[PDB]
């Protein structure tokens, strides 16, 4: 479990997806440091244009990278699970707008660890937030919380994304958009289990404080995403 994560450790993401309809897939490399809680991927649309904003697959597109303190490390569930992996399944429920399924599995393949998923989602509005793309290229700093599911000898958690509305103000200097117009909300259900039939970690209640950073590759004419993730374990004293 935890011992294979003492070093960088390479990444790969791939994800299908159908938002009303749309299909699309998406491919993501890079590698990932747990010691210092740390992760960087650039992830492509390998099927040309997104169909929707990449921030809205931000939480999508591998907890066991975070870093657990010392007196936590009896409650990281996602690298107990390693090297066989957990099944991670998500509804995802935009505010006044659509819903994402999501399943993914999270396992070692040889040295890399990844991160296979199927995403559908359903009944967004065209005009919307997100097949609008009315949403700012940068990711809110969150809290995970995250419980154990005993019955299925896992974890759940929950939170609720906050993603920026964009306005460019056009043309004029307009003031700030008052909070509910500043963000659209997605409310997180997340499910895990281990893939393994061996003993895993379940946890005492605690969070996962995490960090994001997007940016563009200038060399890069695919429709894309670079991203740093930063993500410490908290919450026990």
């Amino acid at each position: 479990g935890e011992e294979l994560f003492t070093g960088v450790v390479p990444i790969l993401v791939e994800l299908d997806g159908d938002v009303n309809g749309h299909k699309f897939s998406v491919r993501g490399e890079g590698e990932g440091d747990a010691t210092n809680g740390k992760l960087t991927l650039k992830f492509i649309c390998t099927t040309g244009k997104l169909p929707v904003p990449w921030p809205t697959l931000v939480t999508t597109l591998v907890q066991c990278f975070s870093r657990y303190p010392d007196h936590m490390k009896r409650h990281d569930f996602f690298k107990s699970a390693m090297p066989e992996g957990y099944v991670q399944e998500r509804t995802i429920s935009f505010k006044d707008d659509g819903t994402y399924k999501t399943r993914a599995e999270v396992k070692f393949e040889g040295d890399t660890l990844v991160n296979r998923i199927e995403l559908k989602g359903i009944d967004f509005k065209e005009d919307g937030n997100i097949l609008g793309h009315k949403l700012e290229y940068n990711f809110n700093s969150h809290n995970v919380y995250i419980t154990a599911d005993k019955q299925k000898n896992g974890i759940k958690a929950n939170f609720k994304i906050r993603h920026n509305i964009e306005d460019g103000s056009h043309q004029y200097h307009r003031s700030p958009k008052t909070l509910q117009g500043s963000v659209q909300l997605a409310d997180h259900y997340q499910q895990n289990t281990p893939i393994g039939d061996g003993p895993v970690l379940l946890p005492d209640n605690h969070y996962l404080s995490t960090q994001s950073v997007l940016s563009k590759d200038p060399n890069e004419k695919r429709d894309h995403m670079v991203l740093l993730e930063f993500v410490t374990a908290a919450g026990i004293t």
